């Protein structure tokens, strides 16, 4: 309903973004 489960959609963007930043530390130049 109302609550309907906008917030599963972000919660998750955001375990893409420290995918990409650990992508620095076992590289970094």
């Amino acid at each position: 309903h109302s609550q309907g489960t906008f917030t599963s959609d972000y919660s998750k963007y955001l375990d893409s973004r420290r995918a990409q930043d650990f992508v620095q530390w076992l590289m970094n130049t």
